């Protein structure tokens, strides 16, 4: 079987070595301009065009939990890949202990006002502050999904009220699932901490704009993990200026690298984590995916399948 | 019975009134300056000398974890605690919960290395950073206590190296324990993150040094959350100026408030909090100072006395 390989920062000769070795009836090779020969299975992020243009391949592994991009590139050029082929994506892969860690240590900085105390550190100002209560410390996620499962159950687990919002219903002992657009306003009613783990789609594209953040209490937080589009970065400085939001930390943006430009750089109560929450482990990716081969040429149940109609 | 209370900052009211439900048969209240009524015991925190010099009392009850408050002043002021009364603390009463809060936010926060990436947004400059493995993140716990087990805990499930160290041997699941000073530099080694929840004893006062620093491995840090007097302030600073530290969190100091002309104010990479680490939860503290005075008047054995032989 063939396989090829893309990735704009990978070592393509570690995962070259991986994958041969995970499946020794395999032949693997990078990818690059004129290569145009055969394939039956392709692992990519960020591909160009002509890499997957016409191709007859058996399925397209993407190397992250995100699909947008290449979800994207399938809709201003649907010559790129043929309805037919199945699509897949990590699910998980180490991303979730990582989520857990980034949440946890942010959920109880801001619980804990530390961003306060440095605030009044700056300054060279001595002035202890009352705590908060865990009873109006809620957690809201936006996006239930295998990230925002394993984030809200590091955090169920500090007593935090945890509710979550996503398209279907979840049952989850210890939180409060909100389904749609209908129930949206109730969900960002009593939540204190907006965490985003939502997939960046045509339907959720700046879900996190003034409209949204007038829903939220005064004095609440934002902790974007998703994507850059899905936040208006004016709309986001205007609630922080204003005290609707007491804070928020950001791990994406509307462009990577962000430009000077952008006051977020400069802004004092914006924590910003270069594009750097979650990364896939290699090892459990090759793992994942030599599996899924395995399976899809044996005809048997596979897991991680892209859902092209609904867009994630 | 006849108890005697004070405090600087509770509502001594709130207290009495506890108290006296919590004990139908006492009559308590709030002492102040001429009360020279007898008394059987005694709930202090930070009490003025003379309120307590020259005392027959069958008990003390020091409201909070830390006693080096009312022991500090015994060598000076024998007269104030005599030999046969039996002083007792806080443990834990809710403070193990905000130490693991405390601890798990920021050790995780140096870890996905929060601290350059602010220092990087204040540079309006984009650069991911290498990863830290857990191996090389290796947390040192000194003070191995009440509230040093409660923080090892909520630690070691995140699967961070731990190791602890006390003055008798601890045996704890995923924790290293080492034991006195001829395993100090050892416990040192590879402490990549130093933890001090020591109680201010004569052998303690100074340990945080220029010396005890040399012990630990580059890019380390300091989170202190017990005493001010355990940190060389000065030395702190030329170890976060010369490499050695990487940085350093601080809830206590030398003095507290802490003067405005002192140098960690501005130091950008010593995080600092107003002595809000972990305080009781009155009605924990009522629980168990009633529960333990009921024992003590039935000539029953009890937990939380302070060996006034080793100080602590
Ligand atoms: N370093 C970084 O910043 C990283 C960011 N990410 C981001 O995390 C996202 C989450 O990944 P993962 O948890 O694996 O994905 P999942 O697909 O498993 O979860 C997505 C969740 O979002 C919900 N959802 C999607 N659209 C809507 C909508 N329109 N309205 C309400 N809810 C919606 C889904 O609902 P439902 O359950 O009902 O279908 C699902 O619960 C990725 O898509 C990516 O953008 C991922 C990794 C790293
Ligand atoms: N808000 C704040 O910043 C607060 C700070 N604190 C501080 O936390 C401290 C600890 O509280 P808690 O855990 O209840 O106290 P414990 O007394 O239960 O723990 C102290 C630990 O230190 C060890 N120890 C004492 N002396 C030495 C020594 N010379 N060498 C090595 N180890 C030593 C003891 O060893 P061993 O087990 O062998 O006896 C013990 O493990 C308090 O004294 C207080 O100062 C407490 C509450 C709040
Ligand atoms: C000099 N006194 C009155 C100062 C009390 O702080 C000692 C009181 C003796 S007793 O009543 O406690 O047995
Ligand atoms: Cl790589
Ligand atoms: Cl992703
Ligand atoms: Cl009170
Ligand atoms: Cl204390």
């Amino acid at each position: 079987m063939e396989i090829i390989f893309y990735h704009p920062t990978f070592n393509a000769a570690w995962w070259v070595n991986a994958l041969e070795k995970a499946l020794p009836h395999a032949r693997v090779r990078e990818w690059k301009v004129g290569d145009n020969n055969p394939a039956d299975y392709a692992l990519v992020w960020q591909p160009p065009v002509e890499m997957l243009a016409g191709r007859r391949l058996k399925a397209v592994f993407v190397l992250g939990a995100g699909v947008d991009a290449i979800l994207s590139k399938l809709n201003a050029h649907p010559e790129m890949l043929d309805a037919s082929i199945p699509l897949f994506r990590l699910e998980d892969t180490g991303m979730g202990l990582q989520m857990q860690e980034y949440a946890v240590s942010q959920v109880l900085h801001w619980f804990r006002r530390f961003d306060d105390y440095q605030a009044l550190k700056n300054q060279a100002l001595w002035k202890p502050l009352p705590e908060y209560t865990r009873e109006e410390f809620s957690v809201g996620i936006m996006g239930a999904g295998v990230l925002g499962a394993k984030v809200a159950e590091s955090l169920q687990a500090w007593g935090f009220p945890l509710r979550c919002w996503s398209r279907s219903r979840k049952s989850w002992p210890g939180v409060e699932s909100y389904v749609g657009r209908e129930e949206l306003r109730a969900f960002l009613n009593q939540t204190r901490v907006l965490i985003n783990l939502l997939p960046n789609t045509a339907q959720t594209v700046g879900i996190i704009n003034s409209e949204l953040l007038d829903q939220l209490p005064d004095g609440a937080y934002v902790l974007n993990l998703a994507r850059g589009v899905h936040v208006q970065e004016a709309d986001l400085l205007a609630a922080l200026d204003s005290g609707k939001l007491k804070g928020a930390m950001l791990d994406v943006f509307s462009q990577e690298p962000l430009p000077q430009e952008s006051p977020l750089w400069r802004h004092p109560r914006v924590a910003m984590t270069p594009h750097i929450a979650a990364v896939t482990r290699p090892a459990e990716a090759i793992d994942y995916i030599s599996r899924t081969i395995t399976q899809l040429e044996k005809g048997e149940p596979v897991t991680g399948q892209v859902d092209r109609a609904r867009g994630y």
